[PDB]
């Protein structure tokens, strides 16, 4: 049962996390052979909280594949910057599994991750890679990542370093979500690089009736100002086109969700841009961006935000341009993952 409500996005941090490998070289940050190595950790929910979903940040020397409860949720590489991943969880326990690869002979090897678990009651806790994870001094067995594998006589992982103290130094957090891939949109009264003074509304519905939606993460900015609504409830608002806002919606409807925006132009150019990531209970996700599949209207009707209004006399939203275009450029400050 979920009492958590929409909130400012809380970044997962690598500060308490550790670099792990097998200990085949007993020198942490020491030279290791070209190899692939498994890592597993069963994490159980405290008390009587349920776990709902997780924000994940993961970094690797040299590369990684990340699994949750047997499902591949991502592939990545590199220790200078982490990769953001989002996933729905089982309510009481979750098996995290990583395949790490060292790709350069005589080079250091290591995996670092932070798993920020969001609970049914609106609390969070960070879990990290450390000595309590299990590994093998061999290539991963077939199905090493499924819960059905017994990791009981696997050895402990060996710590290679901490966030501040390691051969790698501290990885930079990635952006929570990319704006690359999204579009500044407006009503079709936005011509010759300016739009009238006034408020305009935008709507997007996601409805996969054969899947169970769990959590959404939203990244949004507007020239001049916006208010954002999910299923008619206020999520938040901002007034900056140079600093974006990120939100978590932990209480999604399982099949049908409507995002609505009242955005206001104070004068000159105008636009609204957003990236939305939705997690599904099978471990899959969907990305939605501001584009021409959104609906827009120039006079905002009463109830523009309720989920099931009549969209007659809403137009396709106009693409002003892909993220990057003048006048706003590529420099938006995006919260960390
Ligand atoms: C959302 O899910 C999919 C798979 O369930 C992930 O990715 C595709 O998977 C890889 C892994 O990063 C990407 O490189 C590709 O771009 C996708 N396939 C292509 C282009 O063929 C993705 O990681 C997940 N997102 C999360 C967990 O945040
Ligand atoms: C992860 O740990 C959990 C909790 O310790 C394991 O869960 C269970 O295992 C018991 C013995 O099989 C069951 O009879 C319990 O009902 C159940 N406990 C809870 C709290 O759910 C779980 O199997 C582990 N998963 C993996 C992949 O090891
Ligand atoms: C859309 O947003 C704008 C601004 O966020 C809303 O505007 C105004 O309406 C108030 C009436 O409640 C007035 O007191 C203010 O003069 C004015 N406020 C601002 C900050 O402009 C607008 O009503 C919003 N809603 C709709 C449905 O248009
Ligand atoms: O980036 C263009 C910028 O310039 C204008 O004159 C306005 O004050 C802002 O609302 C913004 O639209
Ligand atoms: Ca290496
Ligand atoms: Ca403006």
């Amino acid at each position: 049962k979920i009492t958590a409500t929409p909130s400012q996005f809380q970044p997962a941090l690598l500060n308490a996390s550790k670099w792990i490998w097998t200990g085949e070289n007993p020198i942490p940050g020491g030279s290791n052979i070209i190899s692939t190595r498994p890592f597993r950790k069963n994490i159980t929910a405290p008390c009587g909280k349920c776990s709902v979903c997780a924000t994940i940040v993961v970094a690797s020397d040299d590369a990684h594949t990340f699994y949750v409860n047997g499902v591949r949720i991502g592939t990545g590489a590199g220790f200078r910057q982490g990769q953001a991943l989002f996933v729905a969880l089982q309510p009481t326990w979750n098996l995290f599994a990583i395949a790490g690869q060292n790709l350069v002979a005589n080079s250091p090897a290591g995996i670092m991750a932070s798993i920020l678990v969001h609970f049914s009651d609106g609390t969070s806790e960070t879990f990290v890679t450390d000595e309590s994870w299990k590994t093998l001094r061999a290539a991963p067995p077939e199905n090493f990542q499924l819960p059905s594998t017994n990791d009981s006589n696997w050895p402990s992982a060996a710590v290679q370093g901490a966030y501040q103290n390691s051969v790698w130094g501290p990885p930079v957090l990635p952006p929570v979500l990319p704006l690359r891939g999204s579009n500044w949109i407006w009503t079709s009264d936005n011509v010759n690089g300016a739009a009238p003074v006034g408020s305009r509304a935008f709507r997007k519905t996601v409805n996969q009736c054969t899947k169970v939606a769990v959590c959404a993460t939203v990244l949004i900015a507007a020239d001049d100002r916006y208010t954002l609504y999910v299923n008619g409830a206020t999520v938040g608002s901002g007034s900056s086109y140079t600093v974006a806002d990120a939100y978590t919606i932990p209480n999604l409807h399982p099949t049908f969700n409507t995002f609505a925006i009242n955005a206001t132009n104070g004068g000159g150019p105008a636009g609204v841009i957003a990236t939305i990531l939705i997690t599904y209970s099978d471990g899959s996700n969907e990305t939605v961006v501001t584009d021409a599949s959104w609906k827009a209207i120039q006079t905002i009707p009463q109830g523009f935000q309720p989920p099931l209004i009549d969209e007659f006399g809403w137009e396709s939203a106009k693409i002003i341009g892909a993220f990057g275009v003048a006048p706003w450029g590529a420099g938006m400050v995006i919260p960390s993952a």
